[PDB]
């Protein structure tokens, strides 16, 4: 039996080959944020920044109080685990005298045609991602790493997110989104031989070895429209079932699991998962292998006048490189996807997300020491 | 040993003398939502929204889909302890032709010198309080209540909370709030002999017998400036101590229950809870009995543009009648209170919340019916 208390005392480790918070199972509250470095900040005002952003992560994913005078929101808590994870942004390079090291990966994403981007609200020259199952410990880390910044770098953007608890189902299963969706099935997933290969940099710039490039979307889901439609017209956006994930060429004993039949036709000759099924076109064997680890928060922020709900999805994807990832999946879906009518994306970031410290290590080091 | 699958599996009751959200245990989400009425939308379309209102919180909280058009957003999903509660606000009543029905006690609250509140943001014809402990189970609950209200009413405005997840830690403890305090210890309890007197109507008009009044405000707490404080400075503003919440009189052996000494002094002659702090002057029997339950969320909504954390606490306050509860205690708070210098009141409503659906009715047909 797993008891209660877990949900606390689950530790994730700050330490290791890779950062947290990539294959870290999903967390049921989340902040991302972005930081600009201040004017006259350069390499060594950086350097010293994530040292100390390093340094907090390490003890608040241990339960333990912030360096500095620790504000008490965490206390009585477990770890409930937390994450903390650091990216670098395109423009971190220009103000720190890195240019040579800045990757290609880092390349700016394309301006696809269904881009609605609040630019204000995208990018940015750092990036954080907090996560944990308390939203106490989640809200503490975010309060001392954003307090760590001080006059160092300013908050560009911030946003926040949440999922489904651990126990809220009966056993563990795949999340769900807003849209109602079964959301998660088909990852690539560690102990497959190809996961490396298409999740993180190897070890042979060589900052960034076991690191890992992110984009992240803002993506609101256009829920009026979106809870108008049918059953069958909303599984067929996605090619699955709502019911259970299963895909739609399953019968009554297909589940989640049973593999998808891109060839099936009903009596009519038609395709029974439809030709522009989201859960048809991302697949990686439909895009010459490109694939990523998605890895996202649900949002709500509010109602406009007019009633329309600020909500949707916190899309946040890890690959080894953009462009066998995220970048030809979404110039695909940009017109080609039958879920792009019920979606609009709304931010964006792409950060560089180096392997993961080392005992007395900071995130980045190898990048600000050089 | 409290399993895990407790999280979603707890229930809490529709069905009662007292709505739930009163009593209820405190829930780790929480959505605060408020409705003015359309145009041509009176009495008849409001008894109308109330049944409907009613018949989803009913089945939501029993772990059951909305009865038509459900979103599988709650699927699989136990009820994880959802709770649904409705109010009327001051102006319902002159909208639906009510006014001879409308309580004394919604009379507009005072205009407090310390009020900073936003007209937009604050009041409105119906309050709903969502809360739960699963994300996509609350949210599941907003959108079919903000779905239901149709034509008959527009959402005026709605906040987001939350507070400590269930196992968060070793064992139950009392809540902390956004400034690192134990904030909940001295809320009454249902089998104290004062209990019903203080918080609900007894078996004013009779349609609201056996409800309650709530004062909700939206009060920011100025993080800025409070965690510049050392933790002498900030155990004064309270009276109790950050690490256990036991008052300031207690010696190393007391704890958060440890009765208060409001007359100790140290050795140079002055008092050991100093005469301002907030759990000195909040007190019952410093405000001739006045005492009020309170129920809160804690908010954070990012930041501002010069990186100002829009956070806080959704203070939520139940009381009989708001003129032996939140009035007379914020009269005395306003200038009165150390912790005034450090939070904002930025919203505020006061709602008549009556009693509890029995089956076979909705929640205020005694007013409603006609
Ligand atoms: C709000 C926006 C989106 C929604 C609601 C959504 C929903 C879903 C759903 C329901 C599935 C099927 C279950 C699963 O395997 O996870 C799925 C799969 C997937 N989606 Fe999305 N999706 C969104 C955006 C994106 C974007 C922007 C990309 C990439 C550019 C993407 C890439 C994928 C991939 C790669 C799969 C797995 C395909 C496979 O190998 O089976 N999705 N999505
Ligand atoms: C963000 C604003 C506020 C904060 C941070 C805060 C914090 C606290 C704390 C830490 C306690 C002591 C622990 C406890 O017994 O719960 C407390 C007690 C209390 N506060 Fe507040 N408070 C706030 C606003 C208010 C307001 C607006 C009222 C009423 C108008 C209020 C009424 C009370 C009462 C009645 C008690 C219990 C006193 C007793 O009988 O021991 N508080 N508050």
């Amino acid at each position: 039996a797993t008891p209660l208390t877990s949900l606390g005392s689950e530790q994730a480790m700050f330490h290791g080959k890779h950062q947290p918070g990539i294959t870290t199972p999903m967390q049921a509250r989340g902040h991302l944020v972005a930081f600009d470095l201040a004017a006259g900040a350069g390499r060594k005002e950086a350097a010293a920044l994530l040292r100390r952003w390093s340094d907090t992560a390490r003890r608040l994913m241990a339960g333990e109080p912030a360096g500095s005078r620790d504000t008490d929101v965490a206390r009585d808590a477990g770890p409930s685990s937390l994450t903390v994870t650091f990216g670098f942004g395109h423009s971190f390079f220009g103000r720190t005298g890195l240019e040579k090291q800045r990757p290609v990966a880092l390349d700016p994403l394309p301006d696809f045609s269904s881009d609605h981007l609040d630019k204000n609200r995208s990018n940015g020259d750092l990036w954080v991602q907090i996560g944990a199952d308390d939203a106490l410990v989640a809200f503490h880390a975010l309060r001392a790493i954003q307090r760590d910044a001080g006059a160092a770098a300013r908050v560009r953007w911030q946003m926040n997110g949440f999922n489904r608890s651990p126990g809220a189902t009966a056993h563990p299963m795949t999340a769900r989104n807003l849209m109602g969706q079964v959301d998660g099935t088909r990852n690539p997933k560690p102990g497959e031989a190809d996961f490396d290969r298409r999740i993180f940099v190897p070890e042979p710039p060589a900052w960034m070895a076991n690191g890992s490039y992110v984009v992240v979307r803002r993506i609101r889901m256009l829920l009026d429209d979106w809870e108008e439609l049918s059953l069958k017209a909303q599984e067929d956006v996605i090619g699955r079932r709502k019911s259970d994930g299963a895909p739609l060429s399953g019968g009554s004993g297909a589940t989640e699991s049973t593999e998808m039949d891109l060839e099936k036709t009903d009596g009519s000759g038609e395709l029974v998962v439809p030709i522009n099924a989201h859960a048809r076109i991302t697949r990686p064997d439909q895009n010459g292998g490109a694939a990523m680890v998605r890895r996202p928060f649900s949002y709500h922020d509010g109602f406009d006048a007019d009633g329309v709900p600020d909500a949707g999805l916190l899309f946040v994807c890890w690959q080894a490189d953009p462009l066998r990832g995220f970048v030809p999946v979404q110039r695909k879906l940009d017109r080609g996807d039958a879920l792009s009518q019920f979606i609009r994306h709304e931010a964006s970031g792409l950060f560089a997300v180096p392997g993961g410290a080392a005992e007395g290590e900071y995130v980045g080091q190898r990048l600000l020491e050089g």
